[PDB]
């Protein structure tokens, strides 16, 4: 077996109770496999949506010999979980974050039952912590790694019959990750904050600025600013 890469195996960590889970858009069904052979899950599903993938994942849960404890199937989001698989658990990795939230409004039927969430967006984290407010699901944990490079946020949900209601610097940032304030948090942030003070100055500096571009200046000084009430710098 292939070691699981870093960002994988910190969505995996989120799995701890010999769940019932559903691997949606499986990378090869590692982690299911990961997580079905050191026994923090019972069962999954790998979900996948077209030939290269589906097959992929079948493979590998054969050369595992995983075939009686993971299904691979083949469909459109949560279209491959059924109310009778009584999942405890959907993961949802390696996406852009309109996607997986397109996937959460699309399949919301099939949140049935469901008690968490482990999510990893590529883009747009915001998406997914705005659908936790709308729909009542607590954010319960939140991890932030770069790997290759690349800064990945990760998040936990659970259900809340209390209404969940966030301000706007945890909906940007994450409320776990705001409070954490990791090394690799801070750097993320004022690195995005330099470039946005950086295209600020490039439009003002193009004389005349168009109403659109005046109005991208504003966008970019709100979230500068954003960034600098988090960080307490600036």
């Amino acid at each position: 077996e292939e070691q699981l890469s870093k960002r994988l195996e910190k969505v995996a960590s989120y799995i701890t109770k010999n769940e019932r889970i559903a691997d949606i858009g499986s990378d090869h069904a590692y982690l299911p496999c990961f997580a079905v052979k050191n026994q923090t899950a019972s069962f999954a599903i790998a979900g996948e949506v077209v030939d290269g993938p589906f097959q992929s994942a079948q493979k590998q849960v054969r050369s595992s010999g995983l075939t009686e404890q993971i299904d691979v199937r083949k469909g459109n989001g949560l279209a491959v979980i059924e109310k009778k698989d009584a999942i405890d658990t959907i993961v949802i990795a390696g996406m852009g974050g309109t996607l997986i939230r397109t996937i959460l409004e699309e399949g919301a039927a099939k949140l049935a039952g469901v008690t968490k969430l482990i999510l990893q967006p590529n883009i747009a984290a915001w998406q997914l912590r705005e659908w936790s407010e709308q729909n009542n699901w607590l954010i319960t944990s939140e991890a932030i790694l770069r790997e290759d490079n690349k800064v990945y946020e990760i998040m936990v949900l659970a259900p809340s019959e209390k209404p969940v209601t966030w301000t706007k610097q945890e909906i940007f940032f994450g409320p776990c990750l705001l409070k954490e304030q990791s090394a690799i948090f801070k750097s993320k942030w004022r690195h995005e904050a330099n470039t946005w003070q950086n295209i600020i100055q490039t439009i003002s500096n193009n004389q005349p600025v168009s109403t659109e571009n005046q109005a991208k200046i504003r966008e970019l000084e709100h979230k500068i600013a954003l960034v600098e009430d988090v960080l307490k710098e600036g």
